[PDB]
């Protein structure tokens, strides 16, 4: 697992990157009220979203990550904060269902599907993890990002290259950390996302713009967010059966 070599540097990135506050705000906007819900947090990393979802009143939270090192970090945080989250090491593309939840949160899962066939398998696994009236809240790479239109290093993610891969693109990148931490991600097209969504059994879905807000603009020099708005690397997504 690539994040076995990143470990705590990812949390360092979340504390220094300008984009992270926008991601977090947008995701909690899409999630809404979590009181009493069962929640599955996929690609959970050290558990940030599932843990804050628990703190906001969720009934039960389970986290899944392909990285044994990241899950060991997640488990240690739960011990440190005395919280009841449970974690599993799995590749979400090939995992067996863990129950049916009110809410699946997948912040930075689908951009790690390394083929369009695995993108489709992931959406089917998510649908099988949902009750009929549940919902998926996802955060992923915007299909329209183009490396030539502007890099994202000033917001925290230095994208290094761009290469055709299957019907999409693959990108090497690094989180802007001390020292930088390398990873690779995949940019699948909007059509392929929407096809994977429909074929998994989600009859409703909507893309969600990142919630850049007035105070974000006020606390940087004018134009700081121009690349973020003109060549955004990220987008939200909500799906319902
Ligand atoms: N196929 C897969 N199945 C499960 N987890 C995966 C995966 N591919 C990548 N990941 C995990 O996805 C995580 C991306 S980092 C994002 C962590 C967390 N969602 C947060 O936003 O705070 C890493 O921990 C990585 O190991
Ligand atoms: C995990 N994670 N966290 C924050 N931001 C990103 C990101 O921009 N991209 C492109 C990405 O693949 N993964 C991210």
């Amino acid at each position: 697992a690539r994040f076995d070599s990143i470990g705590g540097l990812f949390e360092d990135f979340t504390q220094s990157a300008a984009q992270r506050a926008i991601e977090v705000r947008t995701i909690f906007h899409m999630i809404g009220d979590v009181s009493g819900k069962s929640v599955l947090d996929l690609a959970c990393g050290f558990g940030f979203f599932g843990r804050e979802i628990y703190r906001r009143g969720a009934a039960k939270v389970v986290g899944v990550d392909i990285s044994e090192k990241m899950i060991e970090l997640a488990r240690e945080e739960s011990r440190k904060y005395g919280d009841p989250l449970e974690f599993h090491v799995r590749d979400v593309a090939n995992m067996e269902p863990l129950g049916q939840f009110d809410l699946v949160n997948a912040a930075w899962l689908f951009n790690y599907a390394d083929s369009v066939e695995n993108l489709r398998k992931m959406f089917k696994v998510v649908r099988a993890s949902l009750k009929p009236d549940g919902k998926l809240v996802a955060y992923t790479v915007d299909p329209d990002f183009s490396l030539a239109k502007g890099n994202f290093a000033k917001y925290g993610v230095n994208v290094l290259n761009e290469r055709a891969w299957g019907p999409g693109y693959r990108h090497d990148a690094e989180f802007v950390t001390d020292p930088p931490s390398q990873f690779s991600f995949y940019r699948w097209s909007r059509a392929d996302y929407e096809s994977a969504i429909a074929d998994a059994g989600f009859s409703h879905f909507e893309w969600q713009k990142p919630l850049l807000e007035a105070d974000d603009i006020a606390t940087h020099p004018p134009g700081f967010w121009d690349v973020f708005q003109n060549n955004c690397l990220q987008t939200g997504l909500v799906c319902k059966p």
